[PDB]
């Protein structure tokens, strides 16, 4: 078996290998990349997402989210407080202010320590889930706005035609902005491109050990657990690497730089934080290998988590008993 220790793998495709997205994903999995739950892809030196990021300041962040934490340093929840709209220009200025900017630090490892020690005492503001793309329309390879759709994948694999569309989202981050422990909707894949700015550190649990994370979460957030059989779908829970280690949860860490792709694999729990002002673009996708995961994916029973229009059809076809129960 390839990659038995479930390490995060890093790939360096040539411009020739970069031409067939599906085939390259299949290649990565033939080498066992999926066992980690997450892989890094460094694009060919000749490739570019777009010419420059010069005129992006007029993008609107209609609902910036202030991330307010509760709990203790290593085990906390965050809730999202809606703020008034601001442009990317204004946001960047805010990220750079004395109040919100990245602190002085000796190296990544010093910065990671500062994050987990001090995160809960601040409330950084995130521009999340903004529908759109920064890929140039003439960028033909690994253009996240030009991927084949999950609906077409399901149709090719299962022969059923369904409604729904699948488009990318932009994320504008600043120091300490946080994404909580989660897997994707319907345990789909995700692909994430860091277009510009400061790095993004990722933590990830191997899919074959996901239930171990869930069991720890049940113990650490006992109230949330009683309220919903799948509360990690609310995307509000954070658990530090120190606490994971203390409880024997297997996991790995890796830091993504501007110009790099990350791919998360079905049922690979992940979480992380931003080092400073940046902008990422991400979208979900599927392969034939995803189908069985989609069938087994756990759903939020309490109503807290949002179910997009397109997810409805996924649940209807892959999980008709749960769908009927929903009704
Ligand atoms: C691979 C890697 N790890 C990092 C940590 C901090 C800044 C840049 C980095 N790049
Ligand atoms: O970048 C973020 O804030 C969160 N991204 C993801 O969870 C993802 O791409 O799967
Ligand atoms: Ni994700
Ligand atoms: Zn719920």
């Amino acid at each position: 078996a390839q990659n038995p220790n479930c390490n995060i793998m890093i790939f360096h495709p040539t411009k020739e290998e970069f031409n067939d997205f599906d085939k390259y994903i299949a290649y990565m999995e033939s080498q066992g990349a999926h066992r980690a739950g997450l892989a890094k892809i460094i694009p060919p030196k000749e490739w570019k997402a777009r010419e420059t990021y010069d005129n992006i300041s007029e993008i609107l962040i209609a609902t910036p989210l202030q991330q307010v934490a509760s709990g203790r340093a290593g085990v906390f929840t965050q809730y999202h407080k809606k703020k008034k709209a601001m442009t990317v220009g204004e946001y960047r200025h805010l990220a750079n202010s004395k109040k919100y900017q990245t602190p002085p630090h000796q190296n990544f490892e010093d910065l990671e320590r500062k994050y987990w020690k001090n995160r809960i005492y601040n409330s950084p503001i995130y521009g999340a889930d903004i529908s759109g793309s920064l890929f140039d329309e003439n960028t033909k390879q690994w253009n996240l706005g030009h991927l084949g759709t999950i609906q077409d994948l399901l149709e090719k694999e299962c022969g059923v035609v369904i409604e729904g569309v699948n488009t990318p989202y932009l994320y504008f981050g600043m120091w300490k902005t946080t994404f909580a422990w989660h897997t994707e909707d319907m345990d789909l894949y995700s692909i994430n491109y860091l277009h510009l700015g400061e790095p993004k550190t990722w933590y990830v649990v191997p899919p074959e050990h996901g239930q171990r994370l869930e069991r720890l979460a049940r113990e650490l957030f006992p109230g949330s657990s009683r309220g919903c059989g799948a509360f990690l779908r609310h995307k509000v829970a954070l658990i530090s690497p120190t606490v994971l280690k203390e409880n024997g949860i297997p996991f790995n860490r890796i830091t993504q730089e501007a110009g790099e792709f990350m791919v998360t694999f079905p049922y690979g729990y992940h979480a992380g934080f931003n080092h400073g002002f940046n902008c990422a673009e991400a979208i979900n996708f599927a392969t034939p290998r995803w189908i069985d995961y989609g069938k087994m994916a756990s759903q939020c029973s309490c109503g807290e988590a949002r179910v997009t229009f397109s997810m409805d059809a996924f649940v209807r076809i892959l999980q008709p008993e749960r769908y009927d129960l929903w009704k």
